[PDB]
């Protein structure tokens, strides 16, 4: 689908039988989520954004289908304000910035 | 053009005579540089990230021009990490994502 700016561009996506809404982030490299849990195991990182940093668990090899489409990548869980989804999954959906 | 996500999506822009690279962010509701001079007055104010706030003094009517394409709106200058083009500027020059 194509998508226009003039809102967030939110989707529904399905991440461990968990149904959310996600950001269309460019800005973001990886995908990163609110706490919720998730299979395998996990290292602790810490992200940089706007105003600071904040530590995250980092998670391999995660499935997440996003408005029909199936994508598995790595997922960081942390007290982000938004769920977004980053270059990392944006890319295997062919996922492209058009003007 | 087409803009793939492999790599970040920079782009060269020119703004008050100053050339920089920004970053086509669709998770930016608004357009924040880091600290340069613009013309006239600013109010203070204070946005909201992944890693906390800041505050950045704000601009109105601002010209950008993106790659060949000429736009006015808010510009926020503050200390970003990254100069990001948010969705206040994106939509000026009808920019989408297609996937
Ligand atoms: C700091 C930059 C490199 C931009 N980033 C993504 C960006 O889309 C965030 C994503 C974002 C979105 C909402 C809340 C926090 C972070 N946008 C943002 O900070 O927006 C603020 C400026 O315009 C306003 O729009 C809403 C928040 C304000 S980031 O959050 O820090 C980031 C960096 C690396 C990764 N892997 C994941 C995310």
């Amino acid at each position: 689908p194509q998508i226009t700016l003039w809102k967030r561009p939110l989707v529904t996506v399905k991440i461990e039988g968990q149904l959310k809404e996600a950001l269309l982030d460019t800005g973001a490299d990886d995908t990163i989520f609110e706490e919720m849990n998730l299979p395998g195991r996990w290292k602790p990182i810490i992200i940089g954004g706007i105003g600071g940093f904040i530590k995250v668990r980092q998670y391999d090899q995660i499935l997440i289908e996003i408005c029909g489409h199936k994508v598995i990548g790595t997922v960081l869980v942390g007290p982000t304000p938004f769920n977004v989804i980053g270059r990392n999954l944006l890319t295997q959906i062919g996922c492209t910035l058009n003007f």
